[PDB]
């Protein structure tokens, strides 16, 4: 951490991004985001952030450097100490989360889809693995 | 074999995720995306993985005619192993990961948006079907 996929060809709908990891037993947050491009401060798709310090898991986008309106999945399906296994699957319509076996929240597209060019991983997580099919 | 209507109706961006164990003394097994109930029905992905020749056999069904085989490279499964196969639907066709490596992509046949149901038979001990 901080993960960094390049994605020259972007991302399509029938993508799937898993993202396996541990939240370490001190953690305050990890983000996931799909960015438009490797400047500082980059537009992003999707900022996907577990928050285990609030017990909340936000959702938004960013453009232009002004952040959109957050949505809020249920709960807080992660643990400081526990592993976790993340699916974030693109369709025509959006993100679909998938955090363990359970559908988590659908994010709709703000961004056209077509602008992803990176995924970046951070904050308090320690990575597993990071794969985009 | 194993059965498993799908419940929101296909498109590019649902997911397929098996897990299972192949047995020691397994052949091949399968996994079918039909587009109907009945038996007969088409198949428009049939996915052959084949721990006897060492190969993956993709094809399609339509009118109860085979088409054109595609035989992949190796077979990402081992007797004896536990696996995890994604079948992710596309625009273009289904991306068939097992592990961590895309495997194959089927260039679709048949409208997406007929298929229907799963089916999974064959030599393999099925743990989940989920469909995301």
């Amino acid at each position: 951490v901080p993960h960094k996929s390049s994605l020259p060809e972007g991302i399509a709908p029938g993508t799937v991004l898993r993202i396996r990891g541990l939240v370490p037993p001190n953690a305050s947050r990890f983000h996931v985001n799909l960015l438009c491009g490797e400047e500082q401060g980059s537009d992003a798709a999707l900022h996907f952030n577990p928050r285990l310090d609030t017990s909340e898991v936000v959702f938004n986008s960013k453009e232009q450097g002004s952040w959109g309106r957050e949505e809020r999945g249920p709960g807080v399906p992660f643990q400081r100490g526990q592993p976790f296994e993340v699916l974030i699957i693109a369709s025509d319509d959006g993100f679909k989360a998938v955090v363990g076996d359970a559908q988590y929240h659908h994010f709709r597209h703000r961004l056209p889809l077509a602008r992803v060019r990176l995924v970046e991983v951070g904050g308090d997580v320690q990575l597993d693995s990071v794969r985009i099919f």
